[PDB]
């Protein structure tokens, strides 16, 4: 980015000798019957398929419909589960998906801390947040993964759980 | 490779001394008159005659006007009466017998990999994945053989063969 890459999606997995137009075809009717069109006409403007390595890259006509197809990430298409990305290119704006980790024991240094977030997936930001005169621990931290998908699986995992003899709070920041 | 067979046809009971260029005027001239073409110009792109054994095979130019001209099982030529059939390799469900070859040593490159599958015999496709940013292998790999009845021969062979420092996963990509 940072404002790249904003109408364009990743297909994988797609059916073999399948063409670009059968694949525009598709996708144009499941936008329609599934109501995530958001105005007369065609979402998908093109398809440009590598068949060496079995993907696509689907273009579209705005940035709000390419947000919406990806609600159909494991979709059926002749016989063929589809998975539906984004491109690598693709970076939400910064602190998108920051979250707030609140509960933790105070004699935690940061990479003690860093340890129980990295189990879900790599960070690109971490604070753990301290008393800079003295050095020690306020019991509260803050993070960003790098794949943003990960977020609701580190909640998930660890919102209102038990550490130690606390519990803890994992949410968005804002 | 695999939808080679997708376009031709094996055709029985042919009439004695018979052209390869006659039969494919005939049967140019029996799609027209049907309708059962997808475009203008002619459908059958060659014919191979084995006359000792009276049978012959056609190409076709796709693979949906292949299927149309099996509707002509039976059809009278010079009196008699032709046998329609698919070839004895045709591939009903394409993409069947592609096999995911995972666990690879990250070092190997195209050709050292295709030497530890074509053991077994003959490739039609192959491809080893990298990262384009770096060429690096990301360390799996697809191929597909060119006789099908293979494939579960190479699988029982390859699959969970230590190699080096790592196990392979050979098994159907699906």
């Amino acid at each position: 980015g940072p404002l790249g890459s904003a109408r364009r999606l990743y297909v994988g997995n797609i059916p073999f000798g399948i063409t670009e137009e059968a694949m525009m075809d598709f996708f144009n009717a499941q936008m329609r019957l599934g109501g995530l069109t958001q105005a007369p006409g065609n979402p998908v403007l093109a398809v440009q398929i590598n068949q060496d390595k079995n993907f696509a890259f689907l273009e579209f006509r705005s940035v709000d419909e390419t947000t919406q197809a990806m609600a159909f990430d494991g979709i059926i298409f002749q016989g063929q589960s589809l998975k539906i990305r984004r491109p690598h290119d693709y970076q939400p704006l910064p602190g998108a998906h920051k979250l707030f980790i609140g509960g933790l024991p105070n004699y935690l240094n940061d990479d003690q801390v860093k340890e129980l977030l990295t189990s879900f997936g790599p960070l690109k930001a971490f604070n753990l947040v301290k008393d800079s005169a003295t050095g020690l621990s306020k019991g509260y931290a803050f993070c960003e993964y790098v794949d943003i998908n990960v977020t609701d699986q580190a909640i998930a995992g660890l919102n209102g759980m038990q550490l130690g003899d606390k519990k803890l709070l994992v949410q968005r920041a804002s």
